[PDB]
């Protein structure tokens, strides 16, 4: 039931999702090794992600979430990096798509820094890199991010260097606290807490 609805480049929309992506990639304590080497992307296409099915199990969520914390869903559009990007886009999230191995243990991951999420476009660590030439500061293959709208609901705050959510909160906050230039990350244990909004086609650019 997924149809993706590509938007022009003239269009608000995209103008101003590419614009949160451009503006918060950051360098990252590994020099580049699981995401690559690039202040900013070739941007190649958004598109709308437009399911009912799976619209409408996010908003039942969010309407639990809302209920239980004074009527606020503390709603926010977060990047999404995933092998499973198509999965995702045609069955929603569930647990097949959790970072088991992740520091606020198994659960879904995202981010609102787009270049943290692109550590993750080709696997934990980047994996081996793209298919194609096995290189995770792959120049010319197409990557591909989810730009998501998550539900935190009550978010517990981990400060910072599938399982449940802590009791009485429907999220967790991980709170950057060395890297002054980090934002955070989040993580949510229900598949029914995010919906992914726009599919972002890009490539990391090459620095001069
Ligand atoms: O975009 C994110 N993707 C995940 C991720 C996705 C799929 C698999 Cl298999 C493992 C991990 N990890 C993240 C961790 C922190 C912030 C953002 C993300
Ligand atoms: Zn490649």
């Amino acid at each position: 039931g997924t149809i993706l609805i590509d938007l022009s480049p003239d269009d608000k929309e995209f103008q101003s999702v590419e614009e949160e992506m451009q503006s918060t990639v950051r360098e990252h304590r590994d020099g580049g090794h699981a995401g690559g080497i690039f202040n900013r992307y070739n941007i190649l296409k958004i598109q709308k992600v437009c399911n009912k099915k799976l619209w409408e199990r996010y908003t039942h969520r969010r309407k639990e979430v809302s209920e239980e914390n004074h009527n606020h869903a503390n709603e926010r559009m977060l990047f999404h990096g995933s092998p499973f990007v198509n999965a995702i886009i045609h069955k929603g999230f569930d647990e097949r798509h959790a970072y088991i191995g992740g520091m606020f243990g198994a659960g879904i991951y995202f981010a609102e820094n787009s270049s943290k999420s692109n550590q993750y476009v080709y696997g934990i660590g980047g994996g081996t890199g793209c298919p194609v030439h096995k290189d995770r500061s792959c120049y010319i293959c197409h990557r591909q991010l989810l730009f998501c709208r998550v539900t935190l609901g009550k978010s517990f705050l981990q400060f910072s260097a599938m399982a449940h959510s802590p009791p009485g909160h429907h999220s967790v906050t991980g709170r950057p606290s060395v890297n002054g230039l980090a934002l955070a990350e989040y993580v949510i244990y229900r598949g029914e807490q995010a919906y992914p909004e726009y599919l972002i086609t890009y490539q990391i650019m090459r620095p001069e």
